[PDB]
DNA sequence: CTGCCTCAGGCAC
DNA sequence: GTGCCTGAGGCAG
């Protein structure tokens, strides 16, 4: 079901979609509460540049107005972060999304297998493949208990506010990572480790198969 | 750059407030998005180089290309493959990725991570394996980013001499290709994440010693 | 998908 | 920081 229209601040469009590609992403008012709040405090001038508004006369008030009617409280004077970065700029939906397209990438165009061969011809003495494969193993192990972690996220983001399955030590440690990065920066580093993880198997498989490989 | 080899300026897609200058892009960047895999058409090249859609936009582009000695037809179809990075031009998508390395490195709870999950293995009789474990995982993550970093795949103007032999180049190539420069050094950006972590869950078993 | 005409934001200041 | 006015691209169709 569609998210409540009274819980929607605007619709904002991608910044990194070609030829129309994507709808609008919806910013919640959530979304701008988190923006709003620490750690980033963005003030009109930054929270408009998210929202790709107009830089119009007053458009700092007309924008300060618009918070104030579903009850946040941006003062006019707020200082303007400087420890921004270009993930600053992200809806939180595009930023999502684009952590998605990352892992796709991650998946289906890393050349894991290649990877594999070139890291296994390195260290291709036989007295160091039972080694070899042991650490491929344990990395494989360590990786997945980490990326398990990162997956038990229940951050806040979008209009959802589910139940944290996390103790609140922890959860409030990956929701820091969360805000600063509008929700890129846990599921990116998923992303990346599924390449790692594709090259750990093509490693063990070209190893378990090195005798049919020679032929 | 040489002016004769800058195609155009773009103004970065994730900049607030006028914080970065135009990104130049060059021939050889533009050669790079017309050829295999992508071979993008005028239309979407047109969207990577922030382009007006203009009546025949597509063939004032394809004219401006063809001064410059590529070669771009009317009836190129779009892409097969298309994601949010096939928006970025090469200096936007390289800062990007040092921009996920900075908040990997300044931002990511390392050390809260590496706390909770050694608390996971807190059996007195599995420390050594859980040690050796941690270390074997750094030594592997960084043979697989030193690999990452000897790409000399082009970007920009620049074309340097391979270091790696031409097998694996070609396929860090094809990576770079479709990434437009992000890929490698975002997945590097990423393990730093995973190294600190393993670097304070290392430091913390041994306070604990 | 094409491309007009709104309005985002590059730019001067 | 402000906000005009050029031109990217959202949206109509
Ligand atoms: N990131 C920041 N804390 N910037 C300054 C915020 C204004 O109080």
């Amino acid at each position: 079901g569609v998210v409540n229209p009274n819980e929607v601040f605007c619709s904002v469009p991608g910044r990194l979609s070609l030829l129309s590609s994507t709808s609008k992403y919806k910013v919640t008012v959530a979304e701008v509460q988190r923006r709003l709040s620490p750690p980033e405090c963005l003030n009109a001038s930054l929270l408009g540049g998210v929202l790709r508004r107009a830089k119009s006369k007053n458009g700092g008030r007309s924008l300060r107005e618009k918070l104030d009617k579903i009850g946040l409280n941006l003062p006019a004077g707020r200082r303007k972060a400087a420890n921004v970065t270009l993930l600053t700029s992200l809806v939180e939906g595009e930023a999502v999304h684009l952590a998605r397209d990352f892992g796709y990438v991650c998946e289906t165009e890393f050349p894991a297998k290649a990877v594999a061969e070139f890291l296994n011809r390195q260290h291709s003495d036989p007295n160091e493949q039972v080694t070899r494969k042991n650490m491929l193993l344990a990395t494989k192990q360590i990786c997945k208990e980490f990326t398990d972690l990162l997956a038990q996220d229940r951050s806040p983001l979008g209009n959802s506010r589910p139940n944290p399955i996390l103790e609140p030590g922890i959860q409030s440690c990956l929701t820091h990572f969360n805000l600063i990065s509008h929700g890129f920066g846990s599921p990116a580093v998923c992303a990346a480790v599924t390449a790692l993880q594709n090259y750990l198997t093509e490693a063990l498989k070209a190893m378990d198969k090195m005798y049919l490989s020679n032929n």
